[PDB]
DNA sequence: TCAAAACGTCGTACGACGTTTTGA
DNA sequence: TCAAAACGTCGTACGACGTTTTGA
């Protein structure tokens, strides 16, 4: 109880000086509407101490950890009904990183919806706004493309 | 006042992931010994973000906050008067720099004796383990290097 | 058609030093 | 003579992407 808010306060600590809360347009050509919002929880360590990354799945319950072939690791949230429960869980405790877990959450809102081009389009603008948040001067791919390439598959959006 | 424990448990959550719980040998020209063994927290954020090192500042009651000449500034918390007071704090909830901590800790409790080279000589081979924890490279300066210059001062070790 | 699991890597936010100044 | 306050900067541990693979 009081010892679990303890872990999630440590947890949140950590997150906000290694964490990443994000939210990609991912290109799907599965995908009718060629794309995906992708929203995630991800925190990096060296594979030095890589016995961190499976301490913070112990402790969330959720989530991947994998070695990167440079040298790091990562342990990964993906996805809404798992990110959402452990946003919740941070949220109260993050500070850096309240605003992108925020917006997230609100992502997570209407992935259920998004065969509808209007709502996969709601939910890219907000992808947009989680990029500007991070340092991350590394995005190609922006709503303004999957806006238009949607009016291109004859949808309808605005 | 398990709100303070909340604030700890975050900080050294955040010290785990960007801080520094190091040890140092400082050369000093001044010092009769030629060397201090400086002990030190620190915690980094970009400039762009600034605000939280004054929190951390302020959630402790230690320490002081730069901007650095680079886009960054820096948390410092130096001295084991104040960096005692600290690191007993976090202890507690600090994982993946625990080891640091305790060996500062050690490294302390010799500090006020440091006039003593035998004394001095030792906290400088604790310096080095602290030294061996910390994924940095940069030190030039090994408690070897107290112990040439004590020996050449005619002092016995 | 969906979407997470797992992936590979470039760029910079940092870590970890040594250095210069203040002042007790 | 001590020692913190304040400093300057290179290298690498990270961040934040986009990409391939598995599988429902
Ligand atoms: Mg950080
Ligand atoms: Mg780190």
């Amino acid at each position: 109880n009081f010892h679990d808010q303890l872990k999630f306060a440590w947890l949140a600590g950590f997150v906000d000086a290694d964490g990443c809360i994000n939210a990609q347009i991912v290109s799907r050509e599965d995908y009718l509407l060629k794309y995906q919002v992708r929203v995630s929880l991800t925190v990096f360590q060296s594979t030095t101490q890589h016995f961190i990354l499976l301490d913070i799945q112990k402790i969330l319950g959720c989530g991947t950890v994998r070695k990167r072939n440079d040298g790091m690791s990562e342990f990964c949230v993906v996805g809404g009904t798992s990110l959402q429960t452990t946003l919740e869980k941070l949220l109260p405790y993050l500070q850096l990183k309240r605003a992108q877990a925020k917006l997230v959450l609100q992502i997570i809102k209407k992935l259920p919806n998004t065969k509808d081009p209007s709502v996969l389009m709601e939910a890219a603008l907000l992808a947009d706004k989680v990029g500007l948040l991070t340092d991350g001067k590394k995005r190609t791919i922006l709503a303004e493309n999957v806006r238009e390439c949607l009016k291109k598959l004859g949808h309808v959006v605005s």
